[PDB]
C-alpha cells in the first residue's frame, strides 16, 4: 500500500495515506 503523492508536479512515495489540502493529486494505494 502506497500513496502516490505529487504537490503541485513535486512527487514522494512511501508506506502511508494522509488527509491532505483541496488540488493535491494524492492517489491512495
Amino acid at each position: 500500500s502506497k500513496y502516490e503523492y505529487t504537490i503541485x508536479s513535486y512527487t514522494f512515495r512511501g508506506p502511508g495515506c494522509p488527509t491532505l489540502k483541496p488540488x493535491i493529486t494524492v492517489r491512495c494505494e
